[PDB]
Parts: structure tokens; C-alpha cells; sequence
RNA sequence: AUUGAAAGUUUUUUUUUUUUUUUUUUUUUUUUUUUUUUUUUUUUUUUU
């Protein structure tokens, strides 16, 4: 908008895309992806707690 | 005390001059600082 010429009223980012302000979860090329490193540290996790002579 | 003698073979003269141990002669010709070595392992973006 003219680099935003003494106007700034337009929604312009608000209605362009379809993401509100919120906490973003990691995804890959607008792909959702769980995390390599949160899966192992739940196996981890469930595996010291269950194996006895861990 | 000889026939019977008293005389320096001496004075004087530079073995000196002319002549560069000199000219030419590159301590160089060759030899890859390479060669084996994964910036790797451990860690849940998360609670009253």
C-alpha cells in the first residue's frame, strides 16, 4: 500500500492468509511432522520406567 | 848487527734500469609437503 502511505486500515495480513496469533507446532514444508527427538524421548521415558534394571 | 835500509798495492766507482701472475670459467641438473580421520553421541517445547 505505497509503503503503508499514512493508512495502515486495512486488514491486509488478517484476511490474506488463514492463521491467527497462536503457538505454532513444528510442521515441514506444510507438513505437520512430529518431532524424531519427542518420540525417543518418550520411548526413552516409557522404557526406564517399565524395564526393571534400568 | 844479513851487501842493507824504508816505504799499506793503496786509493776512487750503489749490480742499477725496463715488466700488474694476467685472460677466459653462472656451485647447477633433477624431486607435487602428501597420506589414512563423518564436527560425532547424550536431551519429549515444555506444568499448579
Amino acid at each position: 500500500d505505497y509503503l503503508s502511505g499514512g493508512n495502515k486500515r486495512i486488514p491486509n495480513n488478517v484476511d490474506q492468509y488463514f492463521s491467527m496469533v497462536a503457538f505454532l507446532m513444528v510442521r515441514n514444508k506444510d507438513n505437520v511432522v512430529i518431532p524424531g527427538s519427542t518420540i525417543k524421548g518418550m520411548v526413552r521415558s516409557r522404557l526406564e520406567l517399565s524395564v526393571p534394571g534400568s
